[PDB]
């Protein structure tokens, strides 16, 4: 029962890595998936791994809580226990809870910016990746951020590095913020699945792991603020702006997808059941059984298109009445990496430096193939940690 | 039996247009009697004669399910805060007009957004724009945006016409402005399916005011200069790379729209409401309290909604809605309209009055229209600006006309 | 009575810190800050002294009200029931939604104010008030138009009624400018605070002192004293413009409370757990800026039992914002509340937060004045600070003229 499935399937990942690729360093993608694999199974197993694990977790806990009370204010009662007394789990409103973080985390991360907070944790731990791996410091700062900044929300850090970059780290940055799990999508989960430390586990997974598969091929005038004030109400307006842009995006996606679904209906096989069906030896060879394979896959499918929370909503639904596809479901869900992301960023970075866009559309969906595959060996991984 | 009183009226919108026009003597006869022609024809083809109403229900069930495809992403955004249960809790205002209507705006703007890249839309908009050309005789470019415009979603609207604006005559530019005013876009037209308003009547209404358009157009302001020729143009690249841009860029307009829509609205209704807690105090001291912005152009409209069909019973009603149609915008005239739609029957009105008003309403034909065209037109035709903005009532008013032409032949029908 | 040398004694104050915190103590002329100081105080008298005023207040309640509840049906259209009277019985308390049936007057009263525009409504009464504080107090045109102007007005029309007499200013007319935008507010947010549950008829009185009061201090600190000397299509377009800004502003407003309100919940959590080490595990920044404002609490004229609750609410303005000090305040406006405070407290509070002066405030009129008189840019970050004090002083001026004349309980 020792697990061979889990080397063979990180053989076979970095494989078609290599024949979907060369001469790329091998210092650094063999010293990226050393420090990947083992920081996740410091983190998970060996004492003070975990322990450190819910102390660093349970005060992001307590941030997730100011936000609720933050939004409490804003929203009232629509955001209390009323709503499922009445509609119940349909009273959960996705527009009240995963958009209104966007704007905190915002905010927040600007006074963490202003102060100096973000500029240390990403200088120290940037100048960590560019030494063991011998990478440029643009994608190991880049990378620094969206362990503890969202996707959208690190372009906003390094913008000015990020001109006369190469696309060798520009397939990483892109490729890491899909592959990021926080603030906004760190925000889903425990407001409703709930997973406390899948939070700091997911996303110290990703900027490594989405530095490996990236790097498989890698080698005028405006204003600022004066005080934390201005930085806290100015980066409330850009989370705000951005969050109109994410719930419109997330609605019209979910929109064609239920138009695609019915596309095929017309032309009784649903796309859902399509991707279920094509996507099927990917978690076979991931770990996950050759029984689960078909509804798993299915998740996968929706995770490439649909956001990782129509995927889990049923994959909970599986859930209320084997633990290693659970959590090998759990970690492939974890990321905000889909088809919508990619645009979103992709806008991003346009009002960032629109004279290098042109050229930076050639990757896309590469990026999100990139991410997820990063954060699918990160899944694999916990699986040899269960 | 009698269908000589809709000729009348038919007469009098022709004839008004004549007696505003600026040149009876060099109107084209052939260009305008046969859109007029093409615009009835198709009226008796999508009513009288059975095929019509089938494709046309073809459209309504595929776009009916396109909006339910709609629906479900909207359900997942702000979850189950609209349904049955909803109703029950808040009763007739548990319709959340904000949550339920506005949504749909970011939905088919994302749509039209995705079919004009696939070039599904470039190629509609191609075979139906060389049909009016070849009909009317007008050039290419009118006929691509007055078939365009039929269909397409706002803001990727010029890109058709956007070589050509900044070189076309008077008429051209102004049968511009008439089109865009008679048309209604598939975002807006999705939102008054979503208030209640009949569809079927909605997507005939569309193809009407683009034979329709070009009629009271051309009927005002000639064509005298020259058909620009194609290999005399010369363009310039846009600068959309893919589907996953095309529904994303089409999404976040598609709410930056529905936002400004939004505002648009609780300001009018709001500002209204005032006006007749103005009008209402003055009015009462002569012994009328009751007196609203709404009665008045009931009152002053009152003949004109007569003229289009409308019986006098109906017309104290008819003149409100047509009223509020030109002098506030598109929106405010539905949304008093669907309350003598539901059955709750303060007033029933008959199948015609109910349906030569979804045609007559149909249109962005509005006073506060204008900023809109001419704020969009100078962003492209810098030059052209003075001009566009010297035709502004002229094409509030050839709009207006084209939607009463539109609906007269809607109300003549019956069957 | 037997008041009136304590607040005397505080008005001599806030004209006393004036003084010093000016760079000419000497430049000041007479005939100015008394002028705008007697017009403040005779203002005061007359809305809240003198019977005649108390109606012409009460009259100019009525209609502003009016006015709110003509949006509130533009608001029951855009929503449905989810504001109505359905949604208390199901949420309680919590069915008034800050989001829902607050911000939209900030969207409505935009448009309105932009209607009045297009019209010319607001060019007859900003003439009008303008011209007798250039005849009266002496200030050239420039800023007796602005100072009149900001009262009503929203901001991104504000700017351009001021706009050809920016860049020719001088160092006075500048700091009277944003001296008077930190010392009054908008109908944009006047139209919130009364949804949120605040009393009008003390928001209306202090809007109008705003703006003798904005020139009184923003003249004690500057000379001037070198010779200064000398679109919409329709009423339609004039709507839709003014509600599209409003809702950007509505946007951005309501997004900015959600942020500041949860930060505080955090810094709380930091100080709370700091005080932990300490002993007092319950220290909130309430309490701090309570005791840091405390003193200045009482210059005022408001009870010890309750100048440590209003220095916590004073000074969650300035650090903050205002908008958070009123969402904090109705609490003790209540028909159950816990402590229901003094009635002459409940008055001076009222015209001590109506205003813009705080920190927030500064990025916002250095870069949007930057941006139509980008030359000036360097000189108003410089006066940034001062302006607020100017302000603060404004604001704080009339609390005690509105405390001093406190006959009679509102509401
Ligand atoms: C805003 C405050 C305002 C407008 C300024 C102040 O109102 C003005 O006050 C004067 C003086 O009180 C009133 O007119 C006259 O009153 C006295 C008569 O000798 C005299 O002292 C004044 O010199 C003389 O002008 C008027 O109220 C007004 O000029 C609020 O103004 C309101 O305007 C409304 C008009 O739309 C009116 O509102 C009221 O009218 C209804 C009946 O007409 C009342 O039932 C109801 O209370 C109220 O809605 C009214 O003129 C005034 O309140």
């Amino acid at each position: 029962m020792v697990v061979l499935h889990s080397l063979l399937g990180m053989a076979v990942l970095i494989a078609i890595a290599v024949l979907l690729s060369k001469a790329i360093n091998i210092r650094t993608v063999a010293g990226a998936f050393l420090i990947q694999v083992a920081l996740g199974a410091l983190v998970l197993y060996v004492p003070q791994g975990r322990d450190m694990l819910g102390e660093a977790s349970k005060t992001i806990s307590n941030v997730i809580a100011y936000g609720n009370n933050g939004v409490d204010f804003l929203f009232g009662g629509l955001v209390s226990e009323k709503m499922f007394e009445v509609f119940g789990g349909g009273g959960f409103v996705f527009a009240l809870r995963v958009l209104p973080m966007i704007v905190f985390f915002s905010s927040l991360m600007a006074v963490l910016y202003y102060i100096g907070v973000m500029q240390l944790l990403i200088k120290v731990i940037g100048g960590f990746l560019q030494k063991m791996l011998g990478t440029s410091k643009a994608e190991s700062m880049s990378a620094a951020a969206l362990i503890f900044v969202g996707q959208t929300e690190a372009p906003l850090v390094v913008r000015p590095y990020i001109r006369r970059m190469t696309e060798s780290e520009l397939f990483a940055v892109m490729s890491g913020g899909l592959a990021s799990v926080a603030g906004s999508v760190l925000a889903g989960y425990v407001q409703m699945g709930v997973p406390l430390p899948y939070l700091i586990a997911a996303s110290f997974m990703a900027a490594p792991g989405g530095l490996l598969f990236a790097k498989l091929l890698v080698p005028n005038e405006d204003e600022k603020p004066t005080n934390v004030i201005d930085a806290a109400a100015s980066g409330a307006v850009t989370g705000a702006q951005i969050a109109i842009a994410v719930g419109a995006s997330l609605l019209a996606f979910v929109a064609l997808i239920a138009m695609i679904n019915g596309i095929i209906g017309g032309v009784d096989l649903t796309l859902q059941a399509i991707l279920g069906w094509l996507f099927s030896p990917l978690a076979w060879v991931i770990g996950v059984p050759w029984s689960e394979a078909g509804i798993a896959g299915s998740l996968i499918g929706q995770k490439v298109v649909i956001n990782e929370f129509v995927a889990y909503s049923e994959f909970v639904k599986y859930l209320k009445p084997s633990d290693t596809t659970k959590a090998i479901i759990s970690f492939a869900l974890c990321g905000f990496a889909n088809l919508g992301s990619i645009a979103v960023l992709v806008g991003g970075l346009s009002i960032m430096a629109p004279k290098r866009r042109k050229d930076v559309a050639r990757l896309g969906i590469k990026a999100v193939v990139a991410g997820s595959l990063s954060n699918l060996m990160s899944a694999v991984i916990a699986g040899l940690f269960t």
